[PDB]
């Protein structure tokens, strides 16, 4: 019997073992483990041997095992006994036992009262022998566990711990089986009787199941504050343990009744750090609780603002030193109490002022966004977005508190990231593991700081420009501000430079905070006499920065981009200055520079010109009318400087031109409009590129590589010479110079985006759409062969065996150019200069990034040509000449266009399909759909396809927070296919439409473009087959948001395909099904999609077996010898969907079953983890709402 165990564990456990005798022992007691007495020798060796705690963990597990896989198939002797067993071991509990020896002791008492406790509820007068099989007993078995010993009230509280942790937060398959009986039985045990009777439905059969009327909050609660009293700081941790989990789901009127609040609020001033961390987020978690009793309510906001006092004095005490080292013991603790102050907002104007508690908490607030800790501090800036926005608070945080945010938050608007003596750095090291991560959080919390500098405008606009003025006076009198208003360049990185950025960057919040006090403002009658006198101000302010005469090319171009904002109030005040100060601007010369050289400060100047056009491109755009006036002028002065302004500031400057021609109400449109565009336009139509377009080996030659290889040739370069150690020679300098002039120039790619897409941005009325589109199709009609021909160009420009013709020295280079380097800029502050020329290595990732760049202008240029709309969604050329150059086919395998990595496609995808799916006009989605619907479908579900394929079961379910040692390309080629697959997502999700959560309603927002998309799909079963094949994948594939977007929305098509036609049953019957049954439901990976997955399933199984009785034979077959027809007969008899769900988990079990050292470890870590993801989940309620796309 169990002597044989004994002996088995003694040798594996003997220092005289070694290998020979832990396989002898190891495969002996993995066989027991299979064995029908495992349990009674499992009871029998923890009970003979109470000493020896890894014996008796043995048995525990042992006797766990037993009660996990073979329980199913246990009669009620076996349950009954089973449940004795365990009863008897948990009472023998002393001191000597360790303290996971009593979690798996409250694990194996929680496992039985699952499966048992309830099940003699759902049938009425269940007479005595169904009390005993459904373990009337369990409250008081607990009760009477209660009071033997100290270690027995411990282990009573860990299974209180466990049982409510797996009832209401983890949800497993069992609890979610018998929802409505155990979680009626568990507000029983917590709350009252005479509480229970008048929210439930109580009756006779359910008070056997309790043993004390009080409940046990009457116990639990004098319990702690009877050690509060006494000090006992370890009692106090296991309390509050069991009350964080215990505190969320009951009754209002019971938490109410034993001031849950007051007993939390002392102990949170006690001095043990663990307890007032739970403490914390115990109250967090009462505060965002959901309330049926808005009455019981009020209380408990009125207590915690009461105490406001208190709260200040637990976060000085919890605030510590970081100049030495951090001090991760507390640390954490602020977090939460950062979070449970942020969430207390929402409850402010339902209380009664009485002794400045509202002034009191908001002061609180304030303080708490003093801490040097970034993490802490962005906490609550979005407490202050919402504050502010909303005007119910004004008047209360009207006293001072806006001075010393505003001031707070101009101070806080810097740069941390490159700042070396910044404390954040210290916080930075231990919150964040990546140094991308942290730079990406620096950014967006200079944006919330730059949120809420233009609220705090927008709301105190006097006061806030009197500050303003005051401190840009002060500043740049200052003798550390005078250095930027007399040097040319000035170092990039460093505090001269950064300072005067960040005040740039504040006068620009409070010009746009200006913009929203517009709408803001009501329109009484002092409307037109307070905006008279701001914009009095606001021009004054232009005038004394324009005044400085700032030189930095970069600081320079921000004082440009403020200019636009200017514009919004000021108009025609000041369009006049500002015009010629942008036009200056840009011809400015820099003699002590050379420009054609590629150095970091050179490249400032060229960033200056190119923001001075696109400035003059968005002020012409905005209002041409007043342009109109000096438009002669204006043409003549920019003329005069057409030889010196470079190609790409020409092309910016007829756009600007051009855009005054179609927006404004001057004469002869058509001529000025053919006037301009016919020369850039003109390149498209060359005959020798028309004819060479067609012929990759002219495109090699045009790209340069074929020269490459003279120079190479010349400088006695090796193709298996390693290019990374070469250096570049002065000639190769003014090779890439030529070859990317005149590039830019075969091929005026982005002049078409740029002319396109302004001449299409503001169109007023629809008599002018009628004529932009009339002036356009004579053009682009006969150009978007040639544009689709250089896109499919560029497509096999990627492919290796393409350039096997080319010389075999270029070989090297030219794959070196393929890579997309390591891809993984909004915010002002991060400065890059696309480094410099060193080797020929950057030789080839230069004309890489050409070729990237073309590409990306290309789908630029089609996504513009599709905002046309008419003119491009008729000609029966656009749905084929699209496709075939996005997607190759090779005359041999199925490979789609071999050579481009997933990033490529993730562009290609995001640029151009996306606008071009999106744009399709009403009128036109009848003719455009049909041609292009059924290939994009097909080659989208083909590609998914095989990228997935290579390592289909080489990742994780969720992404993996990269860091110093994970820029491994596995890694980086992971997350670019996830970004892709969440793209074609968002495209299936735009096309046809997603549904809801498992709260259910009348379908969603289906506004105006799925109704006719829905429509052509699914009443075309040439489209609707590759769609639906399409979707099958993405639910298939191993990720998480997009697997759930992907099940959402087959269940909003899921009603509307079912019966339309028979083949479309057809692949449901054998694919669909059974890909979600055996891949999502069976797979134990899936648990976060698990319920949408299981409704959509068991709405396939309902509908489809109803009139296909062959399916059956299939779902028999499958299943593993289930009876399909009994389910069939069992579920039809209740109509609720509710009552099904156990039937259906009932059903994937046996499917689950049938065809399925460090484990302890493991479970242990999952299961820590997705009790903290519920209680992330809990606390931020209201918040989040559930996640999607």
């Amino acid at each position: 019997g169990a002597s044989q165990i004994v002996s088995a564990l003694d040798v594996i456990y003997s220092p005289k073992s070694n290998n020979s005798q832990r396989q002898e022992a190891q495969k002996f007691l993995d066989e027991v483990k299979l064995c029908s007495e495992s349990p009674f020798w499992g009871y029998e060796i923890a009970l003979q041997n109470p000493t020896n705690s890894i014996l008796k963990y043995f048995g525990l597990g042992l006797l766990d095992h037993a009660v996990k896989k073979n329980w199913n198939d246990y009669d009620e002797g076996k349950r009954v006994a089973l449940r004795k067993w365990v009863m008897e071991l948990n009472f023998g509990v002393q001191d000597y036992d360790t303290r996971y020896i009593k979690e798996k002791l409250a694990t194996l008492w929680v496992e039985v009262a699952k499966r048992t406790w309830g099940e003699a509820l759902k049938q009425t007068n269940p007479t005595e022998e169904q009390l005993l099989t459904s373990w009337v007993d369990m409250d008081n078995n607990l009760f009477e566990l209660w009071n033997i010993n100290q270690s027995s009230r411990e282990l009573a509280l860990i299974i209180f711990r466990i049982l409510f942790e797996d009832v209401f937060l983890l949800d497993d398959l069992i609890v979610l089986k018998r929802m409505t009986v155990i979680q009626p039985l568990c507000v029983m045990i917590v709350c009252p009787i005479e509480v229970f009777a008048i929210k439930y439905k109580f009756s006779d059969k359910w008070t056997k199941f309790k043993a004390n009327e009080e409940g046990w909050f009457s116990v639990w609660i004098p319990e702690l504050n009877n050690a509060l009293q006494q000090n006992n700081s370890e009692y106090i941790i296991r309390l509050l343990e069991t009350l964080k989990t215990c505190l969320n789901w009951p009754l209002t009127e019971v938490i109410v009744r034993n001031d849950v609040l007051s007993s939390l609020l002392t102990c949170l001033s006690s001095n043990i750090p663990r307890a007032q961390s739970m403490a914390l987020d115990s109250i967090h978690i009462l505060l965002t609780r959901p309330y049926s009793n808005e009455s019981h309510y009020q209380m408990t906001i009125d207590r915690v603002f009461d105490n406001m006092d208190l709260l200040d004095s637990v976060y000085e005490s919890l605030l510590f030193d970081p100049t030495d080292d951090i001090d991760e013991t507390k640390y954490p603790i602020i977090k939460k109490f950062v979070d449970m102050i942020s969430c207390l907002y929402v409850c402010v104007p339902k209380i009664k002022e009485t002794n400045g508690q509202i002034q009191k908490y908001f002061k609180l607030v304030l303080k708490t966004t003093y801490n040097p800790s970034l993490i802490v501090s962005g906490l609550t800036l979005d407490l202050w977005c919402t504050c502010l926005r909303n005007d119910e608070y004004l008047p209360k945080l009207e006293k001072y508190v806006i001075p010393d945010l505003l001031q707070f938050a101009a101070d806080a608007l810097v740069y941390y990231e490159q700042i070396d003596g910044h404390i954040s750095k210290k916080f930075a090291e231990i919150d964040f593991q990546s140094k991308s991560e942290f730079q990406t959080f620096c950014s967006t919390y200079r944006k919330r700081i730059r949120d809420i500098i233009r609220l705090i405008s927008c709301v105190e606009l006097d006061l806030t420009y009197d500050w303003l003025n005051n401190r840009l006076n002060n500043y740049f009198s200052s003798p550390f501000g005078q250095q930027v208003l007399s040097s040319t360049f000035l170092d990039h990185k460093l505090e001269p430079y950064l300072g005067a950025l960040s005040q740039y960057m504040i006068v620009e919040c409070f010009i746009n905070g200006c913009i929203r006090w517009k709408i803001w403002y009501p329109t009484g009658d002092d409307y037109d006499e307070k905006l008279d006198s701001i914009l009095q101000k606001l021009e004054i302010l232009s005038n004394q920065l324009i005044a400085l005469n700032l030189r930095e090319p970069l600081l320079l171009k921000k004082q440009i981009q403020n200019f636009a904002l200017f514009l919004t109030m000021l108009k025609d005040n000041v369009l006049f200055t500002l015009l010629e100060k942008i036009i200056t601007s840009a011809t400015m010369d820099y003699p002590e520079i050379n420009l054609e050289e590629r150095g970091a400060e050179s490249d400032a100047v060229r960033d200056l010109r190119y923001a001075c056009g696109i400035e003059l491109n968005r002020m012409a755009l905005l209002m041409p009318e007043s342009l109109k006036k000096i438009y002669p002028d204006l043409e003549s002065v920019i003329a005069r400087i057409m030889p010196n302004l470079s190609y790409h500031e020409k092309i910016s400057f007829k756009s600007f031109l051009l855009i005054i021609v179609l927006k404004s109400s001057l004469d002869m449109k058509e001529e000025r409009f053919a006037a301009i565009v016919d020369p850039e336009l003109l390149a498209w139509s060359d005959k020798t590129t028309v004819v060479g377009l067609s012929d990759l080996h002219w495109f090699m030659e045009r790209l340069g590589i074929v020269q490459i290889a003279e120079y190479f040739q010349r400088r006695d370069i090796d193709e298996n010479s390693d290019l990374l150690s070469i250096p570049i020679d002065d000639e190769g300098k003014e090779l890439k110079s030529e070859l990317t002039k005149r590039w830019q120039s075969l091929f005026p790619v982005r002049a078409t985006r740029m002319f396109i897409h302004y001449s299409m941005q503001s169109i007023k009325t629809d008599e002018e759409f009628k004529m932009l589109q009339d002036l356009w199709r004579p053009r682009i009609v006969p150009i978007l062969p040639y544009i689709t021909r250089l896109l499919y160009q560029l497509q096999s420009y990627h492919d290796p065996d393409n350039w096997k013709g080319l010389p075999t020295v270029v070989q090297s280079f030219v794959k070196y150019s393929t890579i997309e380097r390591f891809w993984e800029s909004k915010d002002e502050f991060i400065d890059e200069h696309m480094k410099a020329m060193q080797t020929l290595r950057d030789f080839a990732d230069s004309v890489g990034h050409i070729i990237r760049y073309t590409r990306e202008y290309t789908l630029l240029v089609l996504s513009a040509i599709s905002s046309l709309g008419s003119v491009f969604y008729l000609l029966d050329e656009s749905p084929d000449l699209l496709l075939n150059s996005i997607a190759i086919f090779k005359p041999g395998s199925n490979e789609i266009s071999p050579g481009v990595s997933t990033h490529g496609w993730k562009h290609i995808m995001n640029i151009a399909i996306r606008p071009i799916l999106k744009g399709c006009p009403k009128d036109c989605l009848g003719k455009f759909m049909p041609a292009f619907l059924p290939k994009l479908f097909e080659i989208l579900d083909l590609l998914l396809c095989q990228k997935w394929s290579s390592h289909m079961n080489d990742m994780d379910m969720n992404p993996v927070p990269t860091d110093d040692d994970q820029m491994t390309e596995e890694i980086l080629e992971e997350n670019l296919l996830r970004q892709l697959t969440t793209v074609v997502v968002r495209i299936v999700i735009d096309c046809v439409g997603q549904g809801n959560a498992n709260p259910n309603s009348a379908k969603s927002r289906l506004n105006n473009h799925q109704m006719e998309m829905r429509k052509i799909i699914f009443n075309d079963l040439n489209t609707l087959a590759p769609f639906l094949k399409l979707l099958n994948h993405l639910i298939s594939f191993k990720d998480t948001k997009c697997s759930f977007n992907s099940i959402l929305v087959m269940k909003c098509c899921l009603t509307s395909v079912l019966n339309q036609n028979n083949t479309v049953d057809e692949y449901f019957t054998f694919e669909v099904m059974k890909n979600l049954l055996l891949n999502v439901l069976c797979n134990s990976a899936f648990k976060d999609s698990f319920h949408e997955a299981l409704y959509a399933f068991t709405v396939i199984f309902l509908t489809l077996c109803k009139e296909y009785p062959s399916a059956r034979a299939f779902l028999f077959e499958i299943s593993n010898g289930y009876n399909i027809d009994e389910l069939y007969r069992n579920l039809r008899s209740v109509d609720e969907y509710k009552t099904q769900r156990a039937l259906m988990i009932d059903f994937i079990d046996w499917v689950k079953s049938t065809s399925g050292a460090g484990d302890e470890r493991k479970r242990q870590e999952k299961r820590e983890a997705i009790l903290k993801k519920a209680n992330e989940r809990l606390i931020k309620k209201n918040k989040e709402n559930g996640d999607m796309l």
